[PDB]
This record gives C-alpha cells, sequence and structure tokens, in this order.
C-alpha cells in the first residue's frame, strides 16, 4: 500500500522531477485542514517553509482524532496516516520524516514517521489550552529530483487561491529562509 505509493510515486503525487509533485504534497496537507474549515471548526491555516527543507501546516481546528483501538491498540491519527485528492498518506510515504502533533481535549500528542512508518505509538507530549493539528513533513530525496526545495511564489499563488474559494479562512504563509510572510483572507 505504501510501499505501491513509493514505487510509482509519479502516478500518485504527479511529476517527480520538476517541482510539480513537491508542492502538490502541500497541498494535500491543506486541503484536510480546509476540510476542517469547511466543517465550520478552523478558522486559521499557518503554512511555513522551515530553514531544513521541511513545511508544516498548522491548523486551529478541534484536531485530529487521537483515540485507540482497544483490541488493535492502533490510533485513529495512525490509521489516517497509513490508509490510502490524493489524500495525507500519500504524503507520509513520500516522506522521509513526518511528524504530526495534534492539540485536543487538553493534551499533546505526537507522532513521527519515516517514509510512512511509524517509530513509536501516538504519544501524549504535555498539555494545552488550544486545540488543532500540526504536520510537519521532510520530502524524500529518494523520490524528488531537481526542485527538492520548496519554492515561495508556487505555494502563494495556489494558498490565494484557497483563501478566496473558501471565503472567511486566514491562511498565512511564512518563509524562514529569508523572513518573508503573506496573509491571505477574503471577505
Ligand atoms: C495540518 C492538516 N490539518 C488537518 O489534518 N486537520 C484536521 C483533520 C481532521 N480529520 C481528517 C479528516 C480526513 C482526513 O483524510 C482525508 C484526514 C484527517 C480533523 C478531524 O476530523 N477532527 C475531528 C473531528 C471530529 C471528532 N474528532 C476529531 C481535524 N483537523
Amino acid at each position: 500500500g505504501l510501499d505501491a505509493v513509493r514505487k510509482r510515486p509519479g502516478m500518485y503525487i504527479g511529476d517527480t522531477d520538476d517541482g510539480t509533485g513537491l508542492h502538490h504534497m502541500v497541498f494535500e496537507v491543506v486541503d484536510n485542514a480546509i476540510d476542517e474549515a469547511l466543517a465550520g471548526h478552523c478558522k486559521e491555516i499557518i503554512v511555513t517553509i522551515h530553514a531544513d527543507n521541511s513545511v508544516s501546516v498548522q491548523d486551529d481546528g478541534r484536531g485530529i482524532p487521537t483515540g485507540i483501538h482497544p483490541e488493535e491498540g492502533v490510533s485513529a491519527a495512525e490509521v489516517i496516516m497509513t490508509v490510502l485528492g490524493v489524500g495525507v498518506s500519500v504524503v507520509n510515504a513520500l516522506s522521509q520524516k513526518l511528524e504530526l502533533v495534534i492539540q485536543r481535549e487538553g493534551k499533546i500528542h505526537r507522532q513521527i514517521y519515516e517514509h510512512g512508518v511509524p517509530q513509536a505509538p501516538l504519544a501524549v507530549t504535555g498539555e494545552t489550552e488550544k486545540t488543532g493539528t500540526m504536520v510537519r513533513f521532510w520530502p524524500s530525496l529518494e523520490t524528488f529530483t531537481n526542485v527538492t526545495e520548496f519554492e515561495y511564489e508556487i505555494l502563494a499563488k495556489r494558498l490565494r487561491e484557497l483563501s478566496f474559494l473558501n471565503s472567511g479562512v486566514s491562511i498565512r504563509l511564512r518563509d524562514k529562509r529569508d523572513g518573508k510572510e503573506d496573509h491571505f483572507h477574503y471577505e
């Protein structure tokens, strides 16, 4: 399943060699935050281009479900991230690393994956007065070629579009490599 996506990344994510696929990975993650906004629960999304070749998407919604199936021992979060608008489990499969942090019901929950494989169970890392979901991922360098770094203007252009197609949601884009910041929101 996650092996199929790794074998033929182009089918799922788009071209792996000119940066189209690389940027679609961001948009896949954002679409879920936008859905949480369409359901009324998320007011703001923050997309950050980090200086270590990762992007993070943070929403202020209800947070991804964190409960465990008792007999299976697997959290809803882990199901969401590992099982097959191509979906976030594809992003996970094509990331050398992905970090999920969930603020929900007063607790911070966290899980790390490498190439889609979880490294430990979902775990509580603190308390919080907020809710939301944060996904931060480092794209796989076995998968992506030529364009292996995120490009501000490709995300800016698309995140503006999404801002105006889903009127009311605030989308912020931040680039840690040069301090560039933008704010997209339409009345
Ligand atoms: C940075 C990316 N943001 C993000 O993933 N936000 C998000 C996603 C949520 N659910 C979800 C729904 C569908 C999905 O795959 C298409 C993956 C996750 C949910 C969600 O369904 N939360 C929820 C709803 C009802 C009860 N308990 C938790 C909330 N926020």
